RNA sequence: CAGU
């Protein structure tokens, strides 16, 4: 890209076979993505961290919370499984960067991985933002990130509210991630960071509500991000549940991709927050609440960082902007694929 | 930059 920056990268060829062939996410992903929300092996992972983990920390309230793709509806047999592992009621304190307590809790849950016969330790990660174990449950052969960060939890339970009010959702999700799989695109856009952009961009079609206006203040709060919602039913703000078929999926992924492939990131970000066209960069951090405007003041350093070229903002931690390691060739690598992808469906 |  770099190179020749004049030329529309080309649509992998892996995708543009999906993509000209709609019917398998309808018919086959689907039923597949719905059936791995609850399944057997969840429960042994969780009671299998509880008895690895209830020894080493003996008096101290432990309490482990399933998230991730596999929970909101849109994984598959190779998903892995994210965990939080909540130790000593810290379900409510937000680290912007990880504390010491943290890292140190991962050092003594490392071991207990190691030692154990139940558990491959695979890889980890102190110095992330979010620092995680990865480890392979044996039992089962799920490869499972464990975490001590309530975030994930908490856009989690939002994802499944609005899949299961608006299931269109759900199925442009499973289709947006395979496509981002089939364009090696995963490692730049991850699948969380594309859902929040299906979110947005069925908020602008009127078929989503604002995370906003489902918060008007009881609010629970994780530091000073309000992490509950109004469960309202569409009907009452006029929300449409619309029937998901073949050809209203296609037409609305069509239009998601002709979107994204004209869409100003220079000047504009992805909200589902605000859920409005035309959130500008220039003006997003006023628009946002006290809570967050309080926390930057006091903390200039945790404001969402918005000189990067993508800005996708969480809808929850408003401070965090998802699509933050994205790259100008990157960027442009996803709106060359974005605008091919919609020429091929029309 | 790494969970989501
Ligand atoms: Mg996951
Ligand atoms: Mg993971």
């Amino acid at each position: 890209v770099k190179a020749r920056q004049h030329i529309t990268v080309r649509l992998p060829k892996k995708a543009r076979a999906m993509i000209v062939g709609i019917t398998n996410v309808f018919k086959d992903k689907y039923p597949i993505a719905d059936k791995l929300k609850v399944i057997p092996e969840y429960d042994v992972i969780e009671q299998d961290l509880c008895k690895l983990l209830s020894p080493g920390f003996p008096k101290q309230p432990l309490r482990v919370y399933k998230f991730g793709s596999r929970i909101t509806g849109i994984g598959n047999r190779s998903s892995d499984l994210d965990l939080f592992v909540d130790i000593g009621n810290t379900f409510h304190t937000f680290e912007h960067r990880a504390s010491n307590a943290t890292v140190a809790k991962l050092r003594a849950m490392r071991k207990f991985f190691c030692d154990s016969e139940d558990w491959r330790l695979i890889n980890f990660i102190e110095q992330a933002r979010v620092p995680i174990i990865k480890t392979c449950h044996l039992p089962t052969g799920i490869e499972c990130d464990i975490c001590l960060n309530s975030m994930g939890f908490c856009n989690t339970n939002l994802l499944k509210y609005i899949f299961e009010s608006q299931p269109l959702t759900q199925y442009m999700c499973i289709y947006v991630k395979n496509w981002l799989e089939r364009c090696k695109l995963t490692e730049q856009i991850s699948t969380y960071s594309i859902t929040l952009m299906v979110i947005y961009f069925l908020q602008l079609q009127a078929l989503l509500p604002p995370i906003a206006m489902l918060q008007i203040e009881q609010a629970v709060l994780v530091g000073p991000w309000v992490v509950n919602f109004a469960q309202k039913s569409f009907s009452e703000l006029g929300l449409q549940q619309l029937k998901a078929t073949v050809p209203v999926i296609k037409g609305f992924l069509r239009n998601f991709f002709a979107y994204f492939a004209k869409f100003d990131y220079e000047h504009f970000l992805v909200c589902p927050y605000i859920g409005q066209a035309n959130v500008e960069i220039a003006k997003i951090e006023r628009m946002l609440h006290a809570r967050y405007s309080a926390y930057v003041s006091d903390n200039p350093e945790c404001s969402i960082q918005l000189k990067k070229p993508m800005v996708v903002q969480d809808p929850i931690q408003l401070n965090h902007n998802v699509t933050k390691a994205v790259t100008k060739y990157g960027l442009q690598t996803f709106v060359d694929y974005c605008q091919q992808t919609a020429e091929l469906l029309e």
